[PDB]
């Protein structure tokens, strides 16, 4: 799978966001399943108060005060958080299965796995027809796949532009979200005119789940704030190494093949994204890049 | 499977129905648990007032004024959502199945898989079991080439099913749009039940009128953007005329120049590949020129 | 299952049609008992209320009593009404599989198209094994003899289509017939006074407006439904069923001689060939002189 | 596989016990569902009633009446449904599993079924392996039929199972017509209980009513069907000498003119195979002549 | 394969207890559904009576005398009616699972199923299957050798009917006793005086007339239960089934030289042949020293 | 899963498990659908009487007497129930998932169903290559397991722990059988809020909890005594050490060993199940055998 292709900061975020969501799904749940606001009049040994209101004046004045009193902040809290979660989602997960730039990864991973594991490789890092045939059909393939992969730019401007997105959606969240977040309280004052309805004017109402949509507010601005950082460290990591322009001198000083060139534009951003992962498969491709390397299979298949 | 003809276009009208059927089936599940209408009658220290009404009276008036002071499209919001989504998945992947049709797509994507591996074709851009797969290509390309040369059944088909997803765009952001001011939360429903109540105005609330607004929103720009991609789509499809295709920097890129022009659902295929790869094409085209015929036939002896 | 290829593409449009008319039917019959299902209020022919002075039994009272005395009978019993049609019409679309005397011809039948589908010789003879094709051979001759001696296989599949379509003009009938008389508000006059203290009512079925819709819906499905049954109502008679005709097989392979079939057989392999137009070639090389006479000129 | 052994009517009837068992459970599903009887007292411009009673007293009412005023079958109806259906099913199935009448079956259909694909049966119809098997085959029939052609006991069991069938028939029309009558909507209750509520006559109204009745109409349309194939049933093991077979047909075509005519239960049991497809028969009946025994010897020898 | 080990009885049996076992889950789940007591104060134009009493109060005097009027057989019936289902089931079963009476079980099931396909058996009424034809006769020595001294495989049958025969009597006797005692209206006489102001009170149980018909019915049948447990007592005595004579298949095949086994083996065949009388025959030729000379001289 | 290594105890024991459970879970399961307590004032023609309470001090008063007059017993019956047959039941089961006591297990089942069909116990009571493997094996297991203990004391451990539980059990269920009682009297101190202060209660599945409890001491009982009987018959010989006497005279074969420790202790186990392992695995134990077998072998 696309295992290889995925830096610590492109695995960590893909469960952060899962994290953020189910803190989405739980507030939706609880906020269907528990009450709502509660209104009583104001009126502004011990006796009680008869208020003399029926069982639907009361439903009236509740479900009024509930769309009259309570910011828009409060009641719909967590639909935003499922709203964003999936937005960060879609953006993590974009040039992945885009056409015009998903079968180049395809071809990149399958002949990569292909020349990982060849006798060619061991027997030229060391200092049959049929593997000749195959060694040879291999170095075809890639130098046919480096001819069609070595003019384009789409699979890191692509990724440039994903990155930019998730940053500047992380700086509106963390503006907003931290904006309004001291407008959900627990006791409200409603001021409505129904005095011909009811007979009272002004209520002071209870919203049940404030408490807790604060603390799911304060968790959420935390886990977006860990999200944000990692972004902002690859946006430094994809700016900072000019990452259009590979360099084979590791593999040069360390091989004794002095010939391998240096790769740039598109083939050089995927050899930095599969070198994060395990720095050896550079060697096992660039085996496969040198005419010395093919003159000597040719004149060993005579 | 299927995947390589499905062009970026038809994923994204896809995810965007996927949201659509997410947001009607929301809508769906809140309008039973919350959705409900609060009527209360109408008279036109503090101490509250007294109606002097049962349970029963009260159950009457509000079940009443649901029906007879409702707007039809704030009672329904989400079924028609549903059902505009049913219709749109319906809309897509028909024209594999109207026919039977899936000999003819499935044939072209084996015959595609099989030239792309080929090693002939390599060895014309640079053993017995190879002439023999070889010459089954051949064959099977010939029987294909002469199956589809018959008529327009996978062409047209496509053009029809994007015009009515076109024609229902139309029509559902146009009375969506139309109609979305009549969603209200406080409403006055004057019903003439004097002799079995005694009140005769009454005002009333809808529970769900301030979140049906908001999803209305939502499914109108959702809507949009699905209407813009098919517009989109009808424009590339007539803009261009892809039931004729030259292989006209095959035969300059290769240098074997009596390949052929194929045209109809054949070149209809042909560019609804090219979007995906723009390389099956010269990739099937190698087999495409008698000369490779005559070549294969001298090298099998 | 193994009766999969004896179905044309009008069988699964009408099985998909059925079971979206028992979705309907059993989803309309788990809302009917499922809120309640009539409101109902005394009438006495500033602003202040009404006092009826009636207790919380005596509502019930008049609400059951005046359900059941003041709604049409179309009202109540629709979605039983939608599930007996649905049963039945499933019961007729396989009334052709169960019974033994067309059971035993059909299963004999694709038992000899799946033993001629895979066998060597009708590869051989198509391009231009040995005591297995002979037996064969013996087999297909028993069998039409089996099989062509009447009009059994294929009288019922005209006799139930008739019935189905009759079923399909009925429902229609009584059911746009008596589809406004579902209303929502009703009046009731029942003699209780000496237990309520009141005669007339005034009554609101609250399910009044949901199921016009549904019916609605329904009409339209059978409507398509019956159309589809015209269309094979058509199909059948057209064309004669009963004769079929080796002709384009004879000019594409050359074998001409094979004979004209008629009865069950004909019919059998008109209905099958328009699931895959190639069993009824590769059956047509079993039933020439010449075909065995290369068998046996071959084995010798 | 027992369903070559079964005749149209046992395939019919057993449908029509599944719909029978399927209205019983129903209508049992919602005997508890619906709240089952409304009570009120008796009195024997407009206001209403003041009973004065609780909700105790109400219910001590409704279900005292429910008792004391109706008809036990506008109960427990439901309950004979599902009773008399179980009856009907294990009395069909009283013909398969009973130790000394399930053996003989099993070997029969064993027998019938190797039979069935013999190639000498078609040989003779016009290999050493071939010629042994066919020699133990030959020589299985013989012993078979020296095992069930002495006792009757896979007959008479059927007839006994289809007479109480037909009895059981005629009592369950014979009362649920007379009792259908009995199912009221409407009923008067005098109960004695005035020292604790007041009031001494009531009148009450059983919801499920005008449900059951319905049900009951059709309850009686299945059964009657049902009677009918029986009596069917009931006219033909009768009209011959069913434990007298004649193999007449096949001597008279196929030309092998020395099979036996067996009797009793082997008799009975081909007249009963012989109701799925005239074919079994005359592929058992080809080893039954010493001809094709001495035939088959030759070729051996 | 323990079929073949199951005469008819111990199927009637079988049927039976799941009969009553779904009579209790019915009785067990009508009783939780349902809303038992309904007690009334008593005072020993019309116009209702005011107790003056709360809705708690109504809670309290229904609940008292529940467990302070209503019989003990009432109130458990569908208890007892599952412990004594499930009793019965155990007891049926407590001869396959007990160790020390088991492994013999299937080594002769599977030892007679062996001697069944056998062309040596044919030829009394090659050298593969001569050697195996010897095998089996070495087996068969050597575990009629073992199951021929330790005869535990039929006193535990005998236990376990007589033991089933003994719960049957004492569930009939107490069932009969105590079936009167399910009535509708009760009268209790509870001191609360000082909480609710009465002191006598007449009640009414919901359920007094449906379990007056699932104790009849399952008096009947655990009737017939008793009937098949008591013949088959009367089966097991009769006749001693510790010796088994194999005259008929001596007389029938001509070997006369075949032994009588006696004790857990002839119980086995005693068994098995009431079934299908057929594998007595095999294991009569599969047991002769005759059969095992000339299968060894046609080795040779 | 290991029937064989598993004897009447074991199965009677499991089988008391099961309807341990099921008990259980029926009290629990009816404790939690109709289960409560109702209180009413005491005043310590006829015509009711009236309480003045509204519907929320009935709550509040139940709710309070549910707390100061319900032993804790009559409340938390069936939890302790169910608490009590898991902890039997993984006592019970905690022999054979120990990491390095497990393998003992299925190797010795796998060799003894090996040896009870090979031919050559026909044979010697009257191929080679499978007899020297077989062969090979036992011997080589003979040797690890001679030498490897933790087979043994873990038995006894946890048969110990069975019974030192059975015995708290009954101590403790038998004491405080009494305090399940129908009717109760509350006594607190909420007159400033309620108007009274004396309260008499009902609680609702009493005496279903005294008949459950009955049904649990017997089950008890019954499974202690069991356990008790495995205890004894473990300890009254060395079942560390079979005597391998009857198979000399009874099979013909004089050099047959006596093994030692955790081998003996599961060959002690299996005669019970069938007496006829023990002949199967004495012909291998022949040292003699080896040797005709090689020399029949060439």
């Amino acid at each position: 799978a696309f295992r290889v292709l995925k830096p610590w900061w492109d695995v960590f975020t893909d469960y952060l966001s899962v994290a953020m969501l189910m803190i989405g799904v739980f507030g939706c749940t609880l906020q269907v399943m528990q009450d709502k606001i509660i209104c009583l009049p104001k009126r502004v040994e011990m006796k009680g108060l008869k208020t003399d209101l029926d069982l639907q004046q009361y439903s009236f004045i509740n479900q009024m005060c509930y769309e009259r009193a309570l910011h828009w902040y409060a009641k719909y809290f967590p639909y935003l958080v499922l709203i964003h979660t999936l937005v960060f989602m879609l953006c993590s997960n974009f040039w992945f299965k885009f056409p015009g730039s998903s079968s180049k990864i395809e071809h990149f991973i399958s002949i990569l796995g292909k020349c990982f594991d060849s006798p060619w490789t061991t027997r030229a890092l060391s200092e049959d027809k049929k593997e000749g045939e195959q060694a040879k059909a291999l170095f075809e393939k890639v130098k046919k796949f480096r001819l069609h992969v070595e003019e384009g730019d789409i699979l890191y401007a692509m990724y440039v532009r994903q990155t930019v997105l998730k940053v500047i959606k992380f700086l509106i969240i963390i503006a907003y979200n931290s904006a309004l977040v001291s407008k959900v309280q627990f006791t409200v004052d409603c001021n409505v005119d129904i005095q011909d309805m009811t007979g009272y004017k002004n209520f002071s109402c209870n919203h049940t789940m404030a408490h807790l949509f604060s603390k799911l507010s304060f968790c959420y601005l935390c886990f977006v704030s860990i999200y944000g950082l990692t972004c902002l460290y690859t946006l430094y990591w994809l700016f900072y190494r000019s990452l259009r322009e590979y360099s084979f001198e590791y593999v040069r000083q360390e091989t004794g093949i002095d010939d391998i060139p240096d790769v740039k534009n598109d083939f050089a951003f995927m050899l930095h994204m599969i070198d994060q992962y395990d720095p050896l498969y550079s060697k096992r491709f660039a085996v496969f890049l040198s005419e010395v390397s093919e003159n000597k299979l040719k004149q060993l298949n005579l």
